[PDB]
């Protein structure tokens, strides 16, 4: 059988409410006057009464915005019955995809990051991995990750002791004067990044990374 | 059998094209590995390749602008046949509505209208009638027209000797004093505008409406 095709939708919309859908109708109408509805999650199931049918029409609405992070697709059956109570037709499935929106702005597991490297550590020495996450879509920009090092004190010998792999989060030496009995701890100020890292349009978060010379 | 729900698409559409429009598939495609088509007025038959379907998802699309007053609604068949050859579902039925523009300002059946009043007229005379059609949806407001007068000439004995029902479109005396041998006839701007005579977003034209004073 062919597959009603799905109806795709955007989170948060504005409305207003409520929003005409599609109309979903029974050919059987040409000779009976039939009664409409809608079962499954978001219709009679939890969250109850987000899509309705008209009775009559047959007009499938929303009647609030969605949220992707809490449900991301929904799957509805129509029902078609005549005025004298007889089933018309078998219940047919529908689909709802919701459409991702860039609602969510990286997350650090960890608010201190902890680390050590070598007094004396030759540049390109690795030291530590920081990461990230993001609640929206993986497979879309709105879940894409990019990490920079926006300060680090103290700014001895060098103000840029460190790199980060920009994908990665892994923090690494690009300078040379690491001494111990000089300078024993810096700490970095780490940024996340989404879509793509892009400054204009991703939204950001931050982290502490604290590295310690070690002998 | 329940219907796939109709394509609802505004005429003249920016694009870019080619316009996704929706996914259509058989639930065979579980177990077969599927080839999909689109037939019908706008796909295989004139005007030819508007409306195309990917042969692989079945992505149904749109490739141009539509014309509502050229084309209002496409009757479409989808058809599924496996890579053996094998038909494998009964052609559904697919309708995609053009939906109205306002896209056609109104025209008047005649660029010159005659008409007389005989002289010494009671004010409220009936004198004639003059209309205008609109290209456009009549159901909508992109198709309702009403009337007014622009300008009379000449001004005498007063500057305004007519109105015009401005939903009908019937020329009527509100004025005395029409009196042959002073002035023996009028020439009146009539303007016919659409969105039920919206002064700021309906489109509008004119005719010339020629009046002779009769004994
Ligand atoms: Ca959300
Ligand atoms: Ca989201
Ligand atoms: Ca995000
Ligand atoms: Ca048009
Ligand atoms: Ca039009
Ligand atoms: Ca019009």
């Amino acid at each position: 059988d062919f597959v009603i095709p799905p109806i795709n939708l955007p989170e948060n919309s504005r409305g207003p409410f409520p929003q005409e859908l599609v109309r979903i109708r029974s050919d059987r109408d040409k000779n009976l006057s039939l009664r409409y509805s809608v079962t499954g999650p978001g219709a009679d199931q939890p969250p109850t009464g987000i899509f309705i049918i008209n009775p009559i029409s047959g007009q499938l609405s929303v009647t609030k915005p969605l949220d992707r992070e809490l449900i991301a697709r929904f799957h509805l059956r129509a029902h078609a019955v005549d005025i004298n109570g007889n089933q018309v037709e078998n219940p047919i499935d529908i689909v709802i995809n919701v459409i991702d929106m860039n609602d969510n702005r990286p997350e650090f597991l960890h608010q201190v990051w902890n680390g050590s490297v070598p007094e004396g550590s030759k540049p390109g020495t690795y030291v530590m991995t920081v990461t990230a996450i993001d609640a929206d879509d993986p497979n879309a920009l709105n879940g894409m990750l990019r990490y920079r090092i926006l300060s680090q004190a103290p700014s001895t010998p060098s103000p840029n002791m460190f790199t980060i792999n920009n994908e990665t989060g892994d923090i690494i030496t690009v300078a040379a004067g690491l001494d111990r009995e000089k300078v024993q701890q810096y700490t970095l100020i780490i940024q996340a990044t989404d879509m793509e890292g892009n400054p204009t349009y991703g939204l950001s978060n931050t982290a502490t990374a604290v590295i310690t010379v070690t002998d």
